[PDB]
């Protein structure tokens, strides 16, 4: 069965993100990772995906696209199904076998979190969250931590950590200084002449390491210790982690599927009918949606699906090859019909078909190998799966 | 066999292009000493990187332009680091998709460079992103010193960087490389823009030998609409594991370099000048030397970053030293005077030995207090006298 974990990251630390997730990988089977991110494209999470899978595990691509969306941390109930899921930074590493930590019960808490800096700091650290997902969906505390938020900001040092802090003062549990041990207090601890904290034993290593502040140990420079444990798993082939699993017989089918259609659409509007049910209903088909301009949310939000690539700021000859290199036109964008795009239909004889909303005024129903009720689309899901072989 | 010398240039930020650049070269090209210009890539990296390069019959040299004498042009400095009479620069932008060999051993004659053309004809002159390079001539007719003096002359009135400068001085004086071993796909949104159609009938079956994904339409962005997208992520996802279990299988399998440390040595500094730190770093392998200060550091001291065996730590603090002396064998007394009291309180505390050349001793704890003093001009005494400490 699978145990749920979550990380918040753009791709500037896809190094970091992809690092701490190895560790993780390592040694915890079964997980059931979810990613929330805005711009980490999708051949990333096509292939690391696998990975997850073949470990018993998942790789859930969270697209924090769109109007009502660092504070991505506070969407996690907006994403996670699961009743419980650990939250994890990016900038740290798992040492060993987290069990007790996925295992332990919050009761009434909001979540499980270690204290700041061994005692130094204020509160709990933001880095590690055992989260009552279920209690955080049903209390709308994603909408609390956000209207918390608006209403001071700035009187707060720390970001949404003292937010955090701020909303559940004596409504959390705690955890032990091992699944955070923030090693990179290290510089501040010197700082401050906290000499006990260099005494605590870094042997046998902590369960989490938590390489905190600007002093971090994939840097040129880095004077913090355990800077060498962060490239260990950094440097460490997916292959490493893998074979491991696969000589203790934990090793499960992935769903590296490959495509049996190429469908292609050309939009000038954010609007294109059922894409979203289509790329769902469909997996097995590759949609390309292209653009001559910037996309709005609607269609840049479908970096979502496995099986959807979208081109914002594309140009003709480059939609041309790509019909060349299609199966089958979906003509399903509603405003201003683009002409290149029948051009291009004609030129090299490719089917084309389209909903009873989205047919061209310009044009006659021959255009059209079939147009289908786009309040049944499941009818175009059968037609569309019609044309492979 | 033999190495044929590669050259990359390029910083940190872009070691995901680096890297990928360098498995898809590796992928396909065995016994490959690969040199790399940059100033701030960490030595973890280099030292893994470079055990790889040498399973394969090969090498990995970190070539750090850290200094005043010296990186939009790390391209210029190439025969101030480049040992043989030829190398091949390659950008980092680019995947190799097969056998070089042709392009390795292309006779150059008494041509400087060379090169494929810019986009296909459709710029002028060459690309500067592959360049199979007279190394031997660049350096007998001091190449990197005319071309940072055209540059210093009419920069303000060019317009590509360095690639202008590259054109300016060596045109009518390069051969030339067919397309496909630099095959500038990356172009293709410049010529949908331009309208240039005849590009697109190009076959790309088979794949040319080297793709160069020029311009800011980059197959690694979130979005691209440049075609040959897929097989730059193809080789970035892909393990070192595979290129190396691809040349095993094939009778390609050289033992590596992996140098374990005998002794660990330290010293604080408050100056630039740590007395014979690069001969000793250099003679001394096996020791793994830790030169640690609090503030920033000189670049003679940066630069040290060059060797795999010493670590540098600026803006460290007292009780950050106090752990490295710890887990040290030998404190190394070499900093140019101005000595800083931790040290010698953090030495006698846990009771390790010190060491000093003549030149390099406190002035108040007097000569009980180094267990040797060592002679500046003849610093193998002080390397044979840090071997002693050993087990
Ligand atoms: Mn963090
Ligand atoms: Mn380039």
């Amino acid at each position: 069965t699978k145990r749920a974990v979550v990380f918040a990251g753009d791709y500037a630390y896809i190094r970091q993100i992809e690092t701490a997730m190895k560790s993780l990988c390592r040694h915890n089977s079964h997980l059931k990772i979810y990613l929330l991110n805005q711009d980490i494209p999708q051949e990333w999470f096509s292939q690391i995906r696998i990975y997850l899978q073949e470990m018993g595990g998942d790789l859930i691509d969270c697209k924090l696209i769109g109007s009502q969306f660092t504070f991505a941390r506070y969407f996690i109930p907006d994403f996670v199904t699961e009743d419980k899921v650990l939250y994890l930074d990016s900038d740290l590493i798992v040492t060993g076998d987290l069990t007790d930590l996925f295992e332990l019960d919050l009761g009434e808490n909001y979540l499980a979190a270690a204290r700041s800096c061994f005692g130094a700091g204020v509160g709990f650290n933001a880095g590690v969250l055992l989260i009552n997902n279920k209690k955080w969906g049903s209390e709308t505390i994603r909408q609390k931590l956000i209207d918390l938020t608006e209403k001071e900001h700035e009187n707060v040092e720390e970001g949404d950590q003292s937010i955090l802090n701020m909303l559940f003062k004596d409504q959390y549990s705690s955890l032990e200084d091992q699944y955070n041990f923030q090693i990179g207090y290290d510089y501040g601890a010197a700082t401050f002449k906290h000499q006990f904290i260099f005494d605590i034993p870094l042997e046998p290593l902590p369960l989490i390491l938590h390489y905190i502040s600007q002093d971090k140990p994939w840097n040129q420079f880095s004077v913090g210790r355990l800077r060498e444990v962060w490239w260990e798993y950094s440097l460490m082939d997916w292959s490493v982690i893998l074979n491991e699993w696969f000589s203790k017989s934990v090793k499960y089918p992935s769903k590296s599927q490959i495509f049996k259609l190429q469908c292609v659409n050309l939009t000038n509007s954010w609007c294109v009918e059922k894409i979203d049910y289509l790329a769902e209903q469909l997996p097995e088909v590759h949609f390309h949606i292209v653009a001559y301009t910037n996309m709005a949310n609607e269609l840049l939000a479908l970096t979502r699906f496995p099986n959807v690539t979208v081109y914002p700021n594309s140009l003709p000859m480059l939609l041309e090859q790509i019909v060349i290199a299609s199966d089958l036109y979906l003509d399903l964008n509603h405003d201003r019909k683009l002409e290149d795009a029948y051009e291009f239909v004609l030129k090299y004889k490719k089917p084309m078909i389209a909903f009873d909303n989205t047919c061209s005024e310009n044009l006659s129903e021959i255009s059209y190998e079939g147009i289908y009720p786009s309040s049944i689309p499941k009818k175009m899901v059968a037609a569309i799966r019609s044309y492979m072989r």
